[PDB]
């Protein structure tokens, strides 16, 4: 998987 | 203390 | 898990 | 060795 830095606010690295 | 990047998913800084 | 930044040299992330 | 990000304040990487 990968880590993306996204927001939907808190900007979090999401392991996806 | 130290900051570690962990996930249990959001990868967040953990202050230990 | 967590990500550590260590060299084995090249320095790289390691998921533990 | 590994790099850790710690503070005792300055937050600095430590080469251990």
């Amino acid at each position: 998987a990968c880590v993306f830095f996204c927001e939907d606010a808190a900007v979090i690295g999401l392991a996806v």
